[PDB]
């Protein structure tokens, strides 16, 4: 419904960003916390904070304490296939 | 790698527009024309062919000629998979 197209619209306005699809496809890979996040991306903790909490607004990532810190991973399957598919589009030949 | 990931978020930024994404969906049930695509959705043939013009410089969005318009559908299944999963997973219940 109208409704329903809203919400999507919600989902790819928030995959639009560079540093949030960096995020993104790091965390297709492997779950992790904030602190790695911001270590491998080169990103400061503050601002990865700020954007994943953007992506949990929409479901696009999930999080669960284990330990002291929260490890962050895509939401479910959906996502996952969803980015993946995506990722690949961009790169085989398109003529 | 770096370029992939530019290229992804031109993809997603092209979909984080609700009209976009009504086009999308409308054509991820059936191959279309501007006009039919115009005439359904209530957008005008102008507003139209401006979006998949979008639409399709980042391969979202295919056209061939068949008769006399152009019939326009999704680039690919990638296109098709990518859409659906993200449809269904703003719908289906999230606690
Ligand atoms: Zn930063
Ligand atoms: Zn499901
Ligand atoms: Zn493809
Ligand atoms: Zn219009
Ligand atoms: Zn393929
Ligand atoms: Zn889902």
């Amino acid at each position: 419904n109208t409704d329903t197209l809203e919400r999507v619209t919600e989902i790819f306005k928030a995959l639009g960003d560079y540093n949030r699809i960096r995020i993104m496809e790091l965390l297709s890979v492997s779950e992790a916390s904030v602190g790695h996040i911001s270590h491998q991306l080169n990103l400061s903790q503050s601002n990865v904070s700020h954007q994943l909490k953007l992506l949990k607004s929409v479901h696009l990532v999930k999080a669960k304490r284990q330990g002291q810190s929260m490890i962050y991973s895509l939401d479910d399957i959906h996502v996952a296939t969803m980015l993946k598919q995506a990722i690949h589009h961009a790169n085989h030949p398109k003529e």
